[PDB]
Order: structure tokens, then sequence, then C-alpha cells
């Protein structure tokens, strides 16, 4: 029996190969989460299945606490992993079973040049300069249900005008470049596009401290051996090389 | 209630100190500590602290028998570990490891104005000694590694048995005394090299790893830990409890 993988299109993590030949099966997808799914089931031994998850999401839960996206395929068994940067969120790990992080990040501000603009204090303390994140997404999540004053009153902004959320992280990249928008995204993101758009760069440090894990259903039994192929991959340099693999771009002066 | 064994280590756990004679958990303090408090008041448990008896992290012998922390959670002679307990693969074939609770790295102090930038420069020169602690977390790293540079190092560890110190306590000394650099974690760096402006972190972090919090394999309360750990930093509490405990004179 082969696993069943679902996951989502996402630079660099899961990206569609270009090739002469029409590609088939997991021949069609290249990228991080590709080479670190590869190399798992090179440590754990078993085969499997990619497929896009349907409605294209990651994973929210509504008001009457269903969820969506990848995190509703690993709940309703339909899925045997989730290999994509999903979030590590208190309110997922109470659904699913996430692997310890392959990847660590934190939520930043992904902004222009030239401007005395130093922290994300600074955006909450104006109003000309409109700020916001992916819709229903982790870091949207966090400045819902985050109690510290700033957060708070950048949550306030992003709730009250629609257009402030994005629905992915492209639209918010264009919003960036478009408009006079600052959009708040994860620094491993952030880290990607400041090396290949020199007009875009990151503002203030790390707010939180959070990490990437593999989804799995409640009490699978390929979490564990995950976790410790994960720690294998970090403790052997390899996590660092694929990630200098897929993130070096031709630099920003 | 849980036994929960733990060691003595700045600023995680320490003696609160006092004129009077303290007895069961209010003789401990620190940074592990207030984290312990703040699970088991979510988590709803009470708990013993008890230091382990070999006053060991967790290593294996010979005979792959375990010591320190980890033996104590695999015998069930204890329900949680609260330490610096480096999640490491070989420990979390043992034991079930929470989520992280705080970051770290391995890296290098030493003295200050020093030539020496990296791992690397110690590696190609020899006249500048360096180790670790000896059966640590860090030590292992460095025994198992296939890298290269990392193969060379545990050479010049394992060759000269000086290299290896017993403790931290006793390494900061030895870049203090001696013409020698310590592989030691950075959150520990981060602590000494803001008290001692003596000391400085040579270079960046070598690896990415995090602490844990140890349980016995197929704990219950482990994922009860991990989410509350990740409530935790999403509340900003695991930000303020480390700002409280990583205090010093400071250095310029
Ligand atoms: O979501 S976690 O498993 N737990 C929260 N943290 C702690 C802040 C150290 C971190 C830090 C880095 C990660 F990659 C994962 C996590
Ligand atoms: O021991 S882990 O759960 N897995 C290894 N990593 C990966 C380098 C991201 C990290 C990075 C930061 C942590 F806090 C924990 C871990
Ligand atoms: C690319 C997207 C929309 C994902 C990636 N990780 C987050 C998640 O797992 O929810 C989202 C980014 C964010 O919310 O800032
Ligand atoms: C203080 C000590 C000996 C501990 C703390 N964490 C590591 C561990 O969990 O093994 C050790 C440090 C190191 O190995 O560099
Ligand atoms: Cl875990
Ligand atoms: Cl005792
Ligand atoms: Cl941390
Ligand atoms: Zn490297
Ligand atoms: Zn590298
Ligand atoms: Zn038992
Ligand atoms: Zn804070």
């Amino acid at each position: 029996r082969s696993l069943i993988v679902t996951t989502l299109l996402e630079e660099p993590f899961v990206m569609f190969r270009k090739s002469d030949r029409t590609l088939y099966g997991n021949d069609r997808f290249e990228g991080y989460c590709i080479d670190l799914l590869k190399e798992l089931a090179h440590i754990l031994g078993f085969s499997y299945e990619i497929r896009l998850v349907e409605d294209g999401k990651y994973g929210a839960q509504d008001d009457k606490g269903q969820w969506n996206g990848m995190v509703k395929e690993l709940i309703d068994h339909k899925a045997d992993l989730a290999v994509a940067p999903l979030t590590i969120t208190a309110v997922r790990e109470k659904a699913i079973d996430f692997s310890k992080p392959f990847m660590t990040l934190g939520v930043s501000i992904l902004y222009r040049k030239g401007t005395p603009i130093d922290s994300a204090d600074d955006l909450a303390k104006q109003t000309k300069i409109e700020y916001g994140a992916v819709k229903d997404g982790a870091t949207m999540t966090f400045f819902k249900k985050s109690k510290i004053s700033t957060f708070e009153k950048m949550w306030a902004f992003m709730s009250s005008k629609p257009s402030a959320l994005v629905k992915n992280n492209e639209e918010g990249i264009q919003r960036t470049l478009t408009a006079d928008y600052a959009l708040l995204m994860e620094s491993t993101t952030i880290e990607y596009i400041t090396q290949r758009n020199c007009n875009l760069t990151q503002i203030g440090g790390l707010i939180d401290s959070k990490g990437y894990g593999i989804g799995t259903p409640m009490g699978s039994p390929y979490r564990d051996k995950i976790t410790i192929a994960i720690l294998q991959l970090q403790e052997e340099d390899k996590l660092h090389i694929m990630k200098e693999k897929w993130w070096r771009g031709s630099g920003c002066p």
C-alpha cells in the first residue's frame, strides 16, 4: 500500500516541473518539499502518490469548528501525509499529528525599500500605509487571537477592510508592488523574494518563533518515524543543503 | 502527582538562594521551573521535582543502556523531564519529546579579539584546542558526524582527553584559563556572554535544534504538553519567560 500525500503549489516548496515530455504521477513536481518527500521515502522505505488538494487551502476552521484544505484531508483519513509549508499551530495540532519541524520561521513584514518604517509597531500607529496577510492563514489567525496591544490594533485594521486580506501569497506580493501596502508574511518566503525582487525587503525582525511540520492524521504511526527521519536529516546537514538549494537566487545588492 | 526529573543548570533550574532551609519544590527556581508551573496549571497536575541521581542528561553506553534523565524516563521512574534536554534523533528513538520550547544551535565560546572566525578555522589549525562537554548532545554530534570538517574535529577532541570537559562550568573556565574554544549550545552562550565580557560567540550556529520536554515513550502527556507549549509561544509567554532569566550586567 502506497501513502497518499496531499500538498499545494508554493514556491519554492512544490512546483510544476517543465519538460518536453508529458509528465505523469509524482514526476510532475519539484521543489524543497518534493526533495524532502523523496528523502523521507528513502529513509522510511515507502512509496507514495502526490495529490494537489482540491480546494487549494492549507487548513482553517470555520465558526462551527469544521476544517478545510489539507488539514481536513488528514482528519477525514483522505491522505496519509501533508508535505507542504504547513505552519505548526496549537489549533492545528489539536486536530492532526504534526511531525517535529523541518524548517524554522517567524512572522515578519514584506514591504518596499527606502521607508523609515522599522517595526510592526510603526505600521500600527499610522493609517496611510495599509497592511494585511493571507486570509485564513496561520499569520492572520495569529493576529486575530493575539493579545499584544500592537497586534490587537493591527487586527482591528485588517478585519475592518476586507480587501486588506489577500487570497494567497502571490496576490499579497503583487499588492506590495502596486500599492502602498505591507504584507505580514512568514520569514522563509520573505527571504525567498527579497533575494529575487530587489524592490522588496524585510521590515523589523521576527515577531514569533514557529516551524513547518509534516501533517499526519491523529494517531498515525508515520508521525514519529518522520520526526526521527527529519532529525537525522537535520543532524546530517541535509535540511541545510536542500534549503540552500532552492532559496539561492541571483541575490540583491 | 507526576514525578519530574531535572538537573542543576544555569539558568534553567537553580537552587533558590535563601537563609532558611528550603524543602520540596521550593528549593528550585529558573526558566524550566517557571515553565513547569505554567504547564502544571494549564494541564492541571501536581508534581514533585527530583534531581536525577547520576547528574546526567542522557547518553548511551557500550551495551546500549541509557543514563541520566533519559534512562529515568525509560524505566518509568519519572513522568516528565523538564531541563535543557536537546532534541536529537538518537534520544527521540528512546523517549517521546514534546515540541521545542526553545531554539538553539551549536556554536563556539572563545575569547574576544582572537582570529578564529568559525569551526572550520578551528579544524584547519591545531595550536588552539577545542572541545565540548563529555557525553553531551554536542559531543555525540561530532562523534557520529560524517561531515569532513566535523570528522576532523572529533579526531582532535578524542585524541587529547583534556579536550572534553565534565560540565559547562568547567568548560567556561577552560576558555577563561587556556587557549581553548568550547563547542557550546547558543542559548547558554547568550547567557554567559552577557555576564562575562571576556567571552564571545565565534561564528554563527552550526546546526538547528531545540529543547523539548521529555516523557516516556507512549506517554499521554506528550501531546498535552506539546499543545500547551504551542499556546505558550503564540501568547508570547515564552518570550517573556526567557527575557526574565537571561539577565546579566551586560557587555558592550
Ligand atoms: O511550533 S514549535 O514546535 N514550538 C514553538 N517553538 C518555540 C519558540 C521555541 C518552535 C520554534 C521553532 C520551530 F521550528 C518549531 C517550534
Ligand atoms: O529538533 S527539531 O524539532 N527538528 C529539527 N529542527 C529543524 C531545523 C529546522 C528544529 C529547529 C528548531 C527547534 F526548536 C527544533 C527543531
Ligand atoms: C502560503 C500560504 C498561504 C501558507 C504557508 N504557511 C501558512 C499556513 O500554513 O497557514 C500560510 C502563510 C501565512 O499564513 O502567512
Ligand atoms: C549542560 C549540558 C551538559 C547539556 C544541556 N543540553 C545538552 C544535552 O541535552 O545533552 C548539553 C550541552 C551540550 O551537549 O553541548
Ligand atoms: Cl512532536
Ligand atoms: Cl533530590
Ligand atoms: Cl527560542
Ligand atoms: Zn551547512
Ligand atoms: Zn551551506
Ligand atoms: Zn509504567
Ligand atoms: Zn514579547
